[PDB]
């Protein structure tokens, strides 16, 4: 059973079932029927049974001759085929993972999108990636190129902070629905192993949120004695929990494109419908081609990004070393609000201490916390939160220094699972936290410290 | 006619005739047929004669059907369809330029490939091109990986510079076959017909080079009494010298991929086979988009780079300014030899004149150089090559400033068509040539001349 306690670590990539918009069969290495959705008949009139092996007579020749590339192929397989069979036309598609073939029968509603109209879509969407060299612009741009398309009521791109939580940094909707730009989501809102799914699959597409469910059986494989891995089965099922999310936020189609920089989801692009709403696989494949660029695209654009911070940076405490080193007033040099050591680490307010002088600039605090590290009287370097008033406190010795931050930063069935719901979950968590202290702040603080290690006089 | 005089200045965006391997029928807005290859009855039943309109008992219902969503679409068209005719099966590729629609008919000669194989085609190329930085090393890969693909006996990389002319920085070929690394040949190697169509379609292919090529008539079009933009057709017929050209390097089949910057067209890929080769439609597409992608990356991985150097350049003139600004004895200042004028732009040998002082890093000379500029006596600036000892000459008045370049940088009908025979008519452009002075080094020595006006004492 799924509830708000199981929710972190609900194992949603082996759920033994599907949604309905389609079915699934799977097999083992040599073709035999292995499992298969229970809507199988319903929707395509065989009745998959495992030990059996498809036949040309309830597939056509077309699936067949697929597989068999895939059962006598070497690596990862994947392909499709847009087959006819007795009642539907379909789209047919097939994968294997672990060891096991995956055939999923999704329903084709359309003419044939010309090998041609595929790609100038590809390319419609690309355009919009590489017009611009700021990562919001970019963002805000493909946002509304994409509903263009789609014609999804809802578009949004999301960002993700170094705590995985969540903000929404641009959007393009329906007039008619609440605006969502500066919405801020928990970590806790989209568990490590979706977002370790998100990872994996660029695209994820919800059909209907109230479907009820088809499961595949035996739920579990018997040649493996495990359950069946559905990441990367288009059909895949969806948690009842952010099934019920959606509904609490009144949406009943979904499909997500996702970013990815480092081997992490730097965030994704969330699509949604005030009804139900399906994009067939091909344009879906579009869009997959359209992720794979854009994380490249916003990887390069954000490594230089912080990589001229972080020089613009260092810059500024290699001048201050010299300009210190090389003059005898160090007290002078060291808080000069322009030479200020409040230029290198980026807060609120700081401190000079050496001899018996201080100054405060942008003090009583202080008294506190050179108290608290007097049961460790061998720290030359101090960093916390959340804690006087001001509660982020970094302080190196050399004599010490001081950086502060202050954080004045910024129907349904349960407790958590909306909008403004979860950004007041989000709150209670960050009333103690000062922003961090970057991997660069450590860093910063760290070489100046050392640096006027140096000074002799 | 064509000969090296009149190479210089073809129109080969209309030549009124295609290569074989395809047929072409040109039609109205209205889809009557205007025009038609001298093949069409060779290649597939019909006898397509200006006037008439098209059936479905000589072309399909797929192809009537698919001019149809042309003929009443509204923007560019583009698009394909894959029918089986009498006697073959088809890649049907259409388009609308100016107020003319074409339909190619291109010879398929494979299995369909799947939406999915289209899309990791694309996938895998792409993949290539976004794991380096360096713009050199990314080139260097997607030239070996695209061999991996195709199977050219050869695939290469050009690098073209501001002077229109062009390098070969990359490659992966038959060993059998001398290697083409470090060649250059002219901008008259590409002329700008040529170099502007590389711009607009990304992507060219020839099958047979000693291809005796199929006419199409009427040459003319009486709609417009000009003849038919083959511009973004596919099966273009190739320029004949270029054909004597290849021939001459033994080269049977080519294709070319584009890279454009600015509006510029950067650098491509020249895959060449010693047999006669073609890639299918569908795959052209996949590399295609390809071209879209790597042009992109590009452009931005060499703007950074140009910045860059742009910007250690500049802090090193503002860095010597205020040095010097702030300095009392400047001739000294000016020369450590670190601080000196040849550390602002790239040259051999630099000077530094005033009073009745000079410094040759790297004086007689000078008093000739100050001689040349008598007829000119109020030149504050002096730009020039070809030329004493040095041809390359820039001079900075204030008290003067100059800077050096040397020049020790580095069958057929007609004489110039050959791979060395062009690097041959090379060397004569560039054996009185320094290399030029940018437009940056003139902006340099300019702001440079600018900044010692300042100084007073
Ligand atoms: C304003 C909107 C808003 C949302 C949608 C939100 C949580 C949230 N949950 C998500 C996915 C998900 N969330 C869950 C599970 C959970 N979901 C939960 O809220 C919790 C607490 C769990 C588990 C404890 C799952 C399983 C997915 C992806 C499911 C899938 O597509 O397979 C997504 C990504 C897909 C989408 O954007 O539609 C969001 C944004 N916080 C917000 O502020
Ligand atoms: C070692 C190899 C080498 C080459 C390939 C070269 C010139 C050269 N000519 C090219 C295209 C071309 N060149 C011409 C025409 C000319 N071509 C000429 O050399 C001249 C003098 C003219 C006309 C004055 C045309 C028409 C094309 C493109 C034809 C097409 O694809 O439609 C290309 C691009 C396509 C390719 O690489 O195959 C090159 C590199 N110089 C060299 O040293």
């Amino acid at each position: 059973p799924v509830t708000l306690a199981n929710c972190e670590d609900e194992p949603i990539h082996v759920p033994g079932a599907i949604q309905p918009h389609g079915a699934l069969v799977t097999l083992r290495a040599d073709g035999m029927v292995l499992a298969a959705s229970e809507n199988i008949q319903a929707l395509l009139g065989f009745v998959a049974s495992p030990g059996s092996y498809l036949t040309q007579e309830q597939v056509g020749p077309e699936v067949l001759r697929m597989l068999e590339e895939g059962l006598t192929g070497n690596g990862p397989w994947s392909n499709s085929v847009e087959t006819r069979i007795g009642e539907h036309l379909f789209d047919v598609i097939g994968h294997s993972y672990k060891e096991v073939f995956y055939l999923e029968f999704e329903i084709r509603t359309a003419d044939t999108l010309s090998i041609t109209s595929f790609t100038l879509n590809a390319q419609r969407i690309i355009a919009q990636v590489q017009l611009h060299n700021d990562t919001a612009s970019l963002l805000s741009n493909v946002t509304d190129e994409l509903r263009r398309m789609t014609g999804y009521d809802r578009v949004m791109a999301y960002r993700f902070r170094h705590d995985d939580s969540g903000e929404v940094v641009a959007e393009s909707r329906r007039e008619d629905l609440e605006s969502y730009l500066g919405l801020r989501y928990p970590a806790s809102d989209i568990p490590a192993q979706a977002r370790r799914l998100y990872i994996q699959n660029p695209i994820r597409l919800i059909a209907d949120v109230a479907y009820t469910p088809m499961r595949v059986f035996p739920a579990l494989n018997p040649e493996t004695n495990e359950s069946f891995d559905l990441s990367y089965s288009v059909l895949r099922s969806v948690s009842p929990i952010h099934c019920e999310y959606l509904t609490n936020m009144g949406v009943r189609a979904s499909m997500s494109i996702s970013i990815v920089v480092g081997g992490k989801l730097w965030g994704l692009f969330s699509c949604h419908h005030m009804s139900p709403k399906l994009i067939p696989y091909p344009v879906r494949m579009s869009f997959q081609i359209f992720s794979q660029v854009c994380s490249a695209i916003v990887e390069r654009l954000e490594q230089g990004r912080i990589a001229e911070l972080l020089r613009v940076s260092t810059e500024r405490r290699l001048a201050l070393a010299r300009r210190a080193r090389d003059a005898d007033d160090l007290f002078g040099a060291l808080a000069h609000p322009d030479d200020g050591i409040a230029a290198l680490i980026p807060c609120d307010g700081a401190l000079v201490m050496l001899g018996g002088r201080t100054l405060s600039i942008r003090e009583r605090q202080a008294g506190n916390v050179l108290q608290r590290l007097q049961r460790d009287p061998e720290r030359d370097i101090y960093h916390t939160d959340n804690w006087g008033d001001c509660c982020g406190v970094l302080a190196i010795r050399f004599g010490w220094i001081f950086w502060f931050r202050h954080e004045e930063v910024h129907g349904p069935s349960g407790p958590r699972l909306t909008p403004r719901g979860s950004f007041e979950a989000w709150e209670e968590v960050v009333r103690g936290h000062s922003t961090p202290w970057s991997e660069t702040d450590l860093a910063i603080a760290e070489k100046l410290r050392l640096d006027l290690m140096e000074l002799c006089l």
